[PDB]
């Protein structure tokens, strides 16, 4: 019951990620993809991707790294921003 529906890494590289995911059909503001090593060491980083974009590429990773990406997908209808339900992956860089 998430938005995206699917998320997967499509192209890899020692320090970098490429992700892409499904067109909600329904309207999105924009999304923000959250990364961080899975197991809570060192904090979480994010950046912010438009609506209309469907894949983002994630940089500065560490090899041979467990990282846990999550992506929301942000709406802002009557005046409010609001999340639907995220959704998560777990990638072995």
């Amino acid at each position: 019951s998430s938005v995206p529906t699917k998320l997967e890494v499509v192209a890899a590289t020692p320090t970098s990620l490429l992700i892409s995911w499904d067109a909600p059909a329904v309207t999105v503001d924009h999304y923000v993809i959250t990364y961080g090593e899975t197991g809570g060491g060192g904090g979480s980083q994010e950046f912010e991707v438009p609506g209309s974009k469907s894949t983002a590429t994630i940089s500065g990773l560490k090899p041979g790294v467990d990282y846990t990406i999550t992506v929301y997908a942000y709406e802002f209808y009557s005046g409010e921003y609001s999340h639907f339900s995220p959704i998560s992956i777990n990638y072995r860089t």
